[PDB]
């Protein structure tokens, strides 16, 4: 991996709950960048009082003729560095950047149907593997969103159905309802990336309940509802630490 610089060439407002930021990074392996579903680490802040503060964002599209890359930004109403940041971005704006990392991708091996699950945070990951997507590999695509209509930025693809659900603010658990009633539930694959207490009920119900195998459930949690990102990290840190230990 590298740490680059990106400068912010393009802002849009692609859905009313999302911003679109597009930027060129000083890249000496673009190589790297054009794997799907890649995330990086933008340094949202950086005081030179203090230690710098990253979150995580998915690459939505890298473009290698001009080494420009996009990310969509979920909005949220909360006084976080990510969302303090975004207010004040202009274009131009220069901002710090680690990566890239690869990240989950369904299983395409044996031709099993592939389930995926989203919410707003994993719509632009879904949108990077859908771009690549191995053609004749079909599938069903739960989406859970604050946009009535935010499958329509997704591609459509022969046999890749998308179901998208419309959460309004304030107030379930959607994606699992939909795990819940799918028509079969043999020669089947999962890819899920979502909240992280919703994930967790996700990878219970596929492996405790339905017996998959643990490499036909690709589970992560993007964000998780009360704890920052760096808490998360924190935590990450620890159950490393004591899984190396046992
Ligand atoms: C691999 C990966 C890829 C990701 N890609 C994207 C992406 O492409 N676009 C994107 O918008 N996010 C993405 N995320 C999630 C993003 O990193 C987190 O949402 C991050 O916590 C937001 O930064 P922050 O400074 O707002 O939040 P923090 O300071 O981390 O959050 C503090 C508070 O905000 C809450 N919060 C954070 N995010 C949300 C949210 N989306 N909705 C409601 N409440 C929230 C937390 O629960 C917490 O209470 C990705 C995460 C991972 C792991």
């Amino acid at each position: 991996m590298e740490q680059l610089e990106m400068t912010i060439v393009s802002i849009q407002t692609p859905y009313p709950s999302i911003v679109r930021i597009q930027g060129k990074i000083n890249t000496l392996q673009p190589e790297l960048w054009q794997a799907p579903n890649l995330a990086i680490r933008l340094i949202v802040s950086n005081p030179p009082e203090g230690q710098p503060i990253s979150r995580v964002y998915t690459v939505r599209s890298f473009n290698p003729i001009n080494a420009q890359i996009e990310i969509d930004f979920v909005k949220h109403e909360d006084l976080s560095p990510a969302m303090e940041w975004l207010n004040s971005a202009q274009v131009g704006t220069k901002i710090g950047l680690i990566g890239p990392r690869p990240h989950f991708i369904p299983n395409f091996t044996a031709k099993k149907h592939v389930v995926m699950f989203a919410d707003d945070t994993a719509v632009p990951a879904l949108y990077s593997i859908l771009k690549q997507w191995e053609l004749g590999i079909s599938a069903d695509i739960f989406i859970e969103s604050f946009e009535k209509d935010i499958a329509s930025q997704l591609p459509e693809l022969e046999h890749v159905k998308i179901h998208s659900f419309h959460k309004e603010h304030h107030t379930k658990g959607l994606l699992l309802k939909a795990a819940f009633a799918l028509e079969h539930y043999e020669n089947i694959t999962i890819w899920a990336a979502c909240e992280r207490n919703e994930a967790r009920a996700l990878r219970q119900f596929f492996l405790e309940d339905q017996q998959l195998n643990k490499n036909d459930v690709r589970i992560a949690g993007y964000w998780r509802d009360g704890v920052s990102s760096s808490e998360l990290d924190k935590l990450r840190a620890q159950h490393y630490q004591e899984h190396i230990q046992q």
